[PDB]
């Protein structure tokens, strides 16, 4: 069976699994299971399910390797998938709050969950909850005797908590740190001094590199029982790595994408995002420059808007995106080499994984 | 040392476990451990702690008739004051996210913590989450080494779902089931068929009950290894019976007891929600008064509100609550007498919080 195909068959049962389960122990009533069904494709579907095939893509790398009975590789695979919409679910959960949050109108070409008019914020927040809830409900009911439960539970639990860290470092990076406090409303930042690469790297690492890179990746080492095979540090070292450029990349995209291809109207610039081009143009500008971005960032304006899309593509950032992408590639390529040390199989898929984003 | 003045300073402790954890690992810098710090403080702390403080007495109660080591006793209550922590920041995760979710105003005779001005909903959103989060980084660190882990988590998950579940049977109950859709703007339902008492006791009990009392009382059976001295069905039914009764004394509270003494503005009749005065009401009505109902409840006109409250004022409903109470006083009696049979202290346990609950 094709890789895409059991996934995705997989989501069918799922979703049946869950619905059941909320007629027959919650007291559910048709309508509202149907209101729930539709949420749950409305948020989970549609996208690549580049997270949850990572994992259905490192399981069958072992299975090539490794003797099993025929019923054994059927039940890694299905646990594979089902750890793949883990993750899908749990990114379904960020989006939908994120959305909110942001104040966001559409996603993936579609208008954002909370904009439905059935459904408003006053829902799509609690939606957003059950969301996450249902992966903790799929982990414990289709990995109930397996001996992988608590460590992928454990994962789990620490990625979620690194990316809700890491959406606090995201919403609050236009302020300046010595001024945060809840009883005072927050300016944006005027010297833009935490506009530093350290500071973007570390937004980045805890967002969006845990949840898309390392949870895939470890959770297709856990469902295989094949942690042994890795030197941990490297697969933390190489998700971080590949994550980074994931978002460099998003960053880019949010500026200069058309909004029929990226799915919405990019607001990094509106929303004052300490993005990879604000950051990299800061880097590079001279006193002049940094001027004119100071009077036209996180402004709503479309002209004050223009003027900082103006100073990106003047300021050449291309060429720096040109270098930064040659290390990522240098660096990428030295911890895949020190992958195959204890696992060529392992290495091809993060190998596999590399391709997917530098290509996308 | 006193049970409360233990509760309170593990919360100490946790938050000083966590916040370090936040420095150490997730690279935080001190203004937003700071911001962390005050957001931990305001949302979960103020109440009576009477759901955190019920696993203590439980856990006491076992120690008082259980031989153990001077070590043992300490590690046990310690235990206990974790897990009644996990569930009070679990409550906090409900009320942030209710509070946004409602528009609420006040929360404690305090403004909501979205409304805080360096907060709004961009940040609380976030913050809700991670209250939840939290709860697992506390039973993860503090219960590593505990026979009871998988249970107590196995548990949490369970609670927490139905919970977020019956947010969503609150949240919709003053809609036609019939009419729920994501795609259509949902209307207040004219014919209020879906008011009655199976239909509030199914809001109640997955809205309230689960975190409220079946929680509390399992994890002091789990933490004090005591769930065989006790028949689960018996613990369930009577959590159900107390949650309902304390549901039905916050929607009384929600229409009758002063601003101050509530601590907001109560707002059931405004929102349409299906409380027991609405149901009881409409329950004993004849066809004018149900006429009359059906002209004003569910707007946020003044003079339709001061409608609703008399016709509530004039049919007696005094009455009918201290019938429902009577009922519920006999068969708490009942479950008590049976639970006794097993365990004549967690029976205590259970006469101590049905207690609390009858004289609040
Ligand atoms: C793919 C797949 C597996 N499966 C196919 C049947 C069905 O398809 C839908 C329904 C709704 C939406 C919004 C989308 C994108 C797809 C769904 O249950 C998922
Ligand atoms: C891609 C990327 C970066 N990023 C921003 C959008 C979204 O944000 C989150 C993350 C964590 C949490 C807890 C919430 C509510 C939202 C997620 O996709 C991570
Ligand atoms: C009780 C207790 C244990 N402890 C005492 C010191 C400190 O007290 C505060 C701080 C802030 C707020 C808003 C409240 C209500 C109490 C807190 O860390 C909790
Ligand atoms: C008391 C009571 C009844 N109730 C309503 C307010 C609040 O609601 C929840 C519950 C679950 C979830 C997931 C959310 C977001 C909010 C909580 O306190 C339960
Ligand atoms: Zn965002
Ligand atoms: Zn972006
Ligand atoms: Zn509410
Ligand atoms: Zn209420």
């Amino acid at each position: 069976m094709a890789s895409m195909e059991r996934f995705l068959s997989v989501y069918d049962e799922v979703q049946a699994f869950l619905l059941d389960q909320l007629q027959s122990k919650y007291e559910i009533d048709p309508n509202r299971a149907r209101y729930l069904r539709i949420m749950m494709d409305t948020t989970c579907l549609g996208g690549k399910y580049f997270r949850g095939m990572t994992v259905v893509n490192v399981a069958e790398g072992f299975l090539a390797v490794t003797q099993h009975d025929e019923a054994t590789k059927e039940r890694i695979l299905h646990d594979a998938c089902v750890g793949g919409w883990m993750i899908e679910f749990l990114q379904a959960h960020y989006l939908v709050e994120d959305d909110i949050m942001d104040g966001s109108v559409m996603r993936r070409g579609k208008p954002c969950w909370y904009r439905f008019p059935g459904v408003t914020t006053q829902c799509a927040i609690n939606d957003g909850i059950i969301l996450k809830s249902w992966t903790q409900i799929m982990a414990w009911h289709y990995f109930a005797d397996r001996p992988f439960l608590k460590d992928l539970l454990c994962l789990f639990q620490k990625v979620d908590y690194a990316t809700a860290v890491g959406q606090m470092y995201d919403v609050t990076s236009m302020c300046d740190s010595n001024k945060l406090d809840p009883e005072v409303a927050q300016p944006m930042t005027t010297d833009f001094a935490e506009f530093t690469p350290a500071i973007y790297k570390r937004i980045v690492k805890y967002k969006t590199t845990f949840y898309t890179y390392l949870l895939p990746l470890v959770m297709g080492l856990l469902v295989s029982e094949a942690a042994a095979s890795v030197e941990m540090n490297l697969v933390e070292r190489v998700a971080h790595l590949i994550g980074e450029y994931f978002q460099v990349q998003d960053d880019v995209m949010d500026c200069f994408t058309p909004p029929e291809q990226l799915g919405k109207v990019g607001t990094d610039i509106e929303d004052a995002k300490c993005s990879w081009l604000a950051v990299t143009f800061l880097g590079k500008a001279n006193a002049a420059q940094v001027a004119e971005f100071k009077a036209n960032y996180g402004e709503k304006d479309p002209a004050k808007v223009a003027v900082v899309k103006r100073l990106y593509s003047k300021a050449n950032l291309q060429a720096d995106f040109a270098a930064y992408e040659a290390e990522v590639v240098r660096e990428v390529e030295s911890l895949i080499e020190q992958l195959k040390v204890k696992s060529p199989t392992f290495a091809e898929s993060v190998a596999v994984v590399w391709e997917k984003t530098h290509k996308r």
